């Protein structure tokens, strides 16, 4: 029932062809004039940048995509491309990405699988599909192993049981199940759990997670955590997390990103990105009240140049 807030809305008054022009006069001849493109990129919202795309195109026959990646270099160049990604096909291929070549990048698949809705997911198979003419499932069960596959491919599905009736009895029965799980360190008949936070629904295993608390004295991420942790924990604690409150999920994740030296850029972009017109508003919130700082602060003290410029300009 919660309804969230993101960063980014549609510009007025909207001229795609006079943006079309205007980026054109930026990338025209050496060098790159990149403010005026990230003036214009951040302040647009995603489908305002497609319509500024098929215009560029009808006005110059030049892709504006393949003009941004030969124009720009570095972090810009990935937030900028990133936005200008058609919001449809970003998860289909952010995930595609992330299972071709070697090795897995199993932070982006969980990231994904455990904060989109039913609605979402079912999206992104479809888009798979029809854009990579291959099955989502399949790469994914190919690329992955194990419980941790197994709980993917539960999340894929997006068949969660719907909100509905409480059912007090196996409320109790889950939290029993979850807390004996959890004592033995979510390593033994991890099938039965992986049925519980991968099927019930929301409402419900909200309920659980109380009752677990009430019953261990810790909640359920406290039991899960630890750096130390495998990718099925990591993938449990996402899946705990969003279901709790997806907008404390990437508020953490954003402070992950950039919490220590370095900052993990792929990530920050992603979420910024991919949540600028769903919920950042309430992201930056719930990072304010559970990290005693601001959002836009660690940006600024982690990035730098037009990087650090648009990244501001996106988080408001
Ligand atoms: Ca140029
Ligand atoms: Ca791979
Ligand atoms: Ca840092």
């Amino acid at each position: 029932a919660k309804y969230t807030r993101g960063t980014v809305t549609a510009f007025s008054p909207f001229d795609a062809r006079a943006d079309a022009e205007a980026l054109r006069k930026a990338m025209k001849g050496m060098g790159t004039d990149e403010e005026t493109i990230l003036k214009i990129l951040t302040s647009r919202n995603n489908a305002q940048r497609q319509e500024i795309a098929s215009a560029f195109k009808t006005l110059f026959g030049r892709d504006l995509v393949d003009d941004l990646k030969s124009e720009l270099t570095g972090k810009f160049e990935t937030l900028m491309v990133s936005l200008m990604r058609p919001a449809r096909i970003f998860d289909a291929h952010a995930l595609k990405h992330a299972i071709k070549g070697a090795g897995t990048n199993e932070k982006v698949l969980t990231e994904i699988l455990a904060s989109r809705t039913p609605a979402e997911v079912q999206n992104i198979k479809q888009v798979y599909m029809q854009e990579y003419e291959a099955n989502l499932e399949d790469k994914i069960t190919g690329e992955t192993s194990g419980h941790f596959q197994r709980l993917l491919v539960v999340l894929l599905q997006a068949n969660r049981d719907p909100d509905g009736r409480v059912d007090e009895a196996l409320v109790e029965k889950d939290a029993q199940v979850l807390f004996r799980a959890g004592e033995l360190k979510w390593g033994t008949d991890e099938e039965t759990f992986i049925t519980i936070l991968g099927t019930r629904s929301v409402s419900h295993l909200r309920r659980v997670f109380d009752k677990y608390m009430t019953i261990s004295g810790f909640q359920i991420e406290e039991t899960i955590d630890r750096e130390t942790s495998g990718d099925l924990e990591k993938l449990l604690l996402a899946v705990v997390k969003c279901i709790r409150s997806v907008p404390a999920y990437f508020a953490e994740t954003l402070y992950y990103s950039m919490k220590g030296a370095g900052t993990d850029d792929d990530t920050l972009i992603r979420v910024m990105v991919s949540r600028s017109e769903i919920d950042l508003l309430d992201i930056r919130h719930e990072f304010r009240k559970n990290f005693a700082k601001s959002l836009y602060q660690m940006i600024q003290k982690d990035t730098s140049g037009d990087y650090r410029k648009a990244l501001l300009l996106l988080c408001g």
